[PDB]
RNA sequence: GUCAACCGAGCGUUGAUCCGAGGAUGUCCGAAUGGGGAAACCCGGCACGAGUGAUGUCGUGUCACCAGGCGCUGAAUAUAUAGGCGUCUGGGGGGAACGCGGGGAAGUGAAACAUCUCAGUACCCGUAGGAAGAGAAAACAAAAUGUGAUUCCGUGAGUAGUGG
RNA sequence: UCCGGCUCUACCUGGCUGGAGGGCAGUGAGAAAAUGUUGUGGUUAGCGGAAAUGGCUUGGGAUGGCCUGCCGUAGACGGUGAGAGCCCGGUACGUGAAAACCCGACGUCUGUCUUGAUGGUGUUCCCGAGUAGCAGCGGGCCCGUGGAAUCUGCUGUGAAUCUGCCGGGACCACCCGGUAAGCCUGAAUACUUCCCAGUGACCGAUAGCGGAUUAGUACCGUGAGGGAAUGGUGAAAAGUACCCCGGGAGGGGAGUGAAAGAGUACCUGAAACCGUGCGCUUACAAUCCGUCAGAGCCCUCGACGUGUCGUGGGGUGAUGGCGUGCCU
RNA sequence: UGCAUCCGGUGAAGCCGCCGAGUGAUCGAGUGGUGGAGGGUGUGGGAGUGAGAAUGCAGGCAUGAGUAGCGAUUAGGCAAGUGAGAACCUUGCCCGCCGAAAGACCAAGGGUUCCUGGGCCAGGCCAGUCCGCCCAGGGUGAGUCGGGACCUAAGGCGAGGCCG
């Protein structure tokens, strides 16, 4: 779905724009994604109980991949003739993920 | 799966969940169809297996009504029939409207009111279907040596007519 | 075309049925039952699907304002922290089904019939009966007995079969035109409980379906039946750690957040309504509660000094003139 | 709705004020404070288009007013305990009342109102530690009692049948 578990994503929209991490858990259910070291949030727990700062999620429409030269780029879709497995594109070159 | 979260246990690179196709599973009531009954609950007959010292006990199946046939039987009785069985195939109930068909009113208008109107409308009932119904003139027409099944539109026309 | 057997037997002429071969067509309303299958046809679910981190500004947050460049056979649509085709779902376009199912042909196999068919000169028991029509009684055709055809039918009656019938709007003659009492047969048409996709000068929570929410629920009625009110915190739960008052509820701090006069009784919060405070009025006053005058006090503003003028204001209103709400 | 297309997070609509202008219904590229997401000049077009009345409808809030009433004829006082608080609850002492009930069992009926534990917003016509409150847990043990295995009345259903 462009956005998986694991990969490097750039935040486009939000407070902390332009920062980089990876991918914790997808919510495809709410297509909401969550990403550690960005959009920090502040909680309190009365159980132990403290200022327990947590990692909300983020819209996954406000995130995307990062290029190996460290430039943010769409995500793009191959079939694989050697397997037919479909992969990655860096669509503005198109190359392998 | 959700409320709802949450945990807790956990599941996946061999491809788990997710979607689609076919299949199996489907307690009980419910046409209910083994009998009965206050629905979701009582009570049996028959065939095969099993366990107990045996019974007790257990499972599995089958067991309604009507219609139409088939085989067997046959009461008054003599033939034969009714009735009696047993077996195959159908139907049984539900569903918004539409269609057909059997039946079918008053409020109302008429400035009252019966004829009349309201109207073959509402409603009840029995049918099928995806449509139905109607359907190949015993129809019209009007001298033309004309039309040529049914059905549905717009006309013809609120005209000919009908009506205390 | 041929073969056999018949019209109670065997031998020319005449009238039928059965078998070898061109038909009639067939899942058919006019013969019945069987014999089996190919469209990138669609349906059931799916795949790809372009092009800005572009920069700066306000900004909490940009899709926004400005500047460039972008792609488009895709600038319908939805979402993301405010108006997004260049961010995602996706849109044109392309593509695709192991299996099953609805709509389209094609070689096993089946029936029939060519004992039947087409064209030409004269004399002698069949083709819809309790039916057509009739007397009475009623019904449907615009037609209510009216002069009343045609149709149907309840009861009694009841016909001809070709020089037969019934219709031609009472009814009759010549002629004029079409076969009743048996049967079936698609297309045009009506409808939508159900599904899909799209659209609306249709509503936006007292509207809109009764029902955006546990709704045909709560509740009412024993019954048939009736039948409600009740949406929005935030972009995200980040739903108020901790401290203090109090038993808690409740509340005040602290923090979250852009905002807590967004704190879950949660957007906006109006009016009736009930308060606090402030300025003024009121305890000799007879009444649709105001209007016209109108001093005083309060505050406001400019020319001008301590308050007086000035084409002065707003609030109050001491007192007096007039004064009998509104709709029917 | 149509439009040249614009207004606006440098604050739209909406709310509450103020100012000025039109003879009116009003208007203001007119603004101050809340509000934080949409409005729309002009010219047409179409309307569920303008509320005080209808003993209108639904919702909210008024007043009579802190007034009437707090639901019997049996009736209490007090000690101590719990508790923040104690007439109203727990224990104790006395007093009174029913005692063919105002006691004890059932049927019909209701269905967790039974017991234990915790808390007192809401409910109890007041407070309430109490409750028939709410929250959690526990609680119902049958060959011999009762309803089916049995039979039947009144009556209901009813194969065939009769009539419609
Ligand atoms: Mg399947
Ligand atoms: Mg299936
Ligand atoms: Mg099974
Ligand atoms: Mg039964
Ligand atoms: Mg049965
Ligand atoms: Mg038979
Ligand atoms: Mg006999
Ligand atoms: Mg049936
Ligand atoms: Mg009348
Ligand atoms: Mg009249
Ligand atoms: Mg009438
Ligand atoms: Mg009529
Ligand atoms: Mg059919
Ligand atoms: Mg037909
Ligand atoms: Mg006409
Ligand atoms: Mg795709
Ligand atoms: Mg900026
Ligand atoms: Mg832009
Ligand atoms: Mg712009
Ligand atoms: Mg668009
Ligand atoms: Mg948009
Ligand atoms: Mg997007
Ligand atoms: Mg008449
Ligand atoms: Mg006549
Ligand atoms: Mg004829
Ligand atoms: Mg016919
Ligand atoms: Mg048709
Ligand atoms: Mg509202
Ligand atoms: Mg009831
Ligand atoms: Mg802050
Ligand atoms: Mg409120
Ligand atoms: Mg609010
Ligand atoms: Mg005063
Ligand atoms: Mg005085
Ligand atoms: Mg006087
Ligand atoms: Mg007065
Ligand atoms: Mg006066
Ligand atoms: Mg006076
Ligand atoms: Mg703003
Ligand atoms: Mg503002
Ligand atoms: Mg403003
Ligand atoms: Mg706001
Ligand atoms: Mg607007
Ligand atoms: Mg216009
Ligand atoms: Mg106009
Ligand atoms: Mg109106
Ligand atoms: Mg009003
Ligand atoms: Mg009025
Ligand atoms: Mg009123
Ligand atoms: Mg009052
Ligand atoms: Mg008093
Ligand atoms: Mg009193
Ligand atoms: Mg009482
Ligand atoms: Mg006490
Ligand atoms: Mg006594
Ligand atoms: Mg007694
Ligand atoms: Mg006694
Ligand atoms: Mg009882
Ligand atoms: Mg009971
Ligand atoms: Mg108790
Ligand atoms: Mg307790
Ligand atoms: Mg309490
Ligand atoms: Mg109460
Ligand atoms: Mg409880
Ligand atoms: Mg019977």
């Amino acid at each position: 779905m462009k956005v998986h578990k694991g990969d490097t994503v750039l935040v486009i929209s939000g407070k902390d724009k332009g920062a980089k991490g990876k991918v914790l858990v997808a919510y495809p259910d709410r297509n909401k994604v969550l990403v550690e070291g960005v959009n920090r949030i502040k909680k309190h727990t009365a159980v132990s109980g403290g200022i327990v700062t947590q990692e909300a999620p983020i819209h996954v429409s406000n995130v995307m991949v990062v290029d190996s030269d460290g430039k943010p780029t769409r995500v793009g879709y191959r079939i694989d003739d050697e397997t037919g497995k479909k992969v990655r594109i860096a669509k503005t070159n198109g190359k392998d993920i």
